C-alpha cells in the first residue's frame, strides 16, 4: 500500500480532473501513462520523493501523486 525506496512502479497519470500544468508537463519528457520509474525516498506521512527515469530524475509530491495513477511492477 505504502510507497518505500526499494520497489518499482509504474506511471500512470490519470486523474478524474488531472489540470494540463502536471499532464501538459511530463510530456516534455516523453513519459505517458504506462512508463517504469523507481523510488528514491517517501515518508508515511508526507514527504518530497524522486523518480528514477530512462536517464531521468523527476520528483513527486506525496499530494501529487494523489492524481497521477500508479501500478506495481510485475512481482
Amino acid at each position: 500500500m505504502q510507497f518505500t525506496p526499494d520497489s518499482a512502479w509504474k506511471i500512470t497519470g490519470f486523474s478524474r480532473d488531472i489540470s494540463p500544468a502536471y499532464r501538459q508537463k511530463l510530456l516534455s519528457l516523453g513519459m505517458l501513462p504506462g512508463s517504469s520509474f523507481h523510488v528514491v525516498r517517501v515518508a508515511p506521512l508526507g514527504d518530497p520523493v524522486h523518480i528514477e527515469t530512462r536517464r531521468v530524475s523527476l520528483v513527486l509530491r506525496k499530494k501529487d501523486l494523489a492524481l497521477i495513477e500508479l501500478e506495481a511492477v510485475a512481482q
